[PDB]
């Protein structure tokens, strides 16, 4: 534990909107894909460092992220630019390589699924 840190935040009123095609494509296409994988369950939301009893988790990883909040960001329009969504997923990946030892099935899952983003990023549309 011993406590959670609050999810990160999802929604910013303040933030200015727009919805471009490479956006779209990450939510429908990308984050979708990733979602239905057999391997993407611990990753849909964020760590539970209680239920697991990993105090040392958020001592360890200070910019936590999962797909749940990459989906709630995605439809509320958080991200401006298709870069930031791309970040956040390079830093939940991130977060799991740095937090376990290579080799460890949670690392090979997070590794099943970087493969098949990285697939999907590399067919990503071009800006219209
Ligand atoms: C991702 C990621 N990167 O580092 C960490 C650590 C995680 C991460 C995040 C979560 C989570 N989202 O809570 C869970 C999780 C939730 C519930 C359960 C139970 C067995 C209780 O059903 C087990 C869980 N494991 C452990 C785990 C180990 C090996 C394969 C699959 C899962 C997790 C591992």
């Amino acid at each position: 534990g011993h406590m959670n840190p609050p999810p990160p935040e999802t929604s910013n009123p303040n933030k200015p909107k727009r919805q471009t095609n490479q956006l779209q494509y990450l939510l429908r296409v990308v984050l979708k894909t990733l979602w239905k994988h057999q391997f993407a369950w611990p990753f849909q939301q964020p760590v539970d460092a209680v239920k697991l009893n990993l105090p040392d988790y958020y001592k360890i990883i200070k910019t936590p992220m999962d797909m749940g909040t990459i989906k709630k960001r995605l439809e509320n329009n958080y991200y401006w630019n298709a870069q930031e969504c791309i970040q956040d997923f390079n830093t939940m990946f991130t977060n799991c390589y740095i937090y376990n030892k290579p080799g460890d099935d949670i690392v090979l899952m997070a590794e099943a699924l970087e493969k098949l983003f990285l697939q999907k990023i590399n067919e990503l549309p071009t800006e219209e």
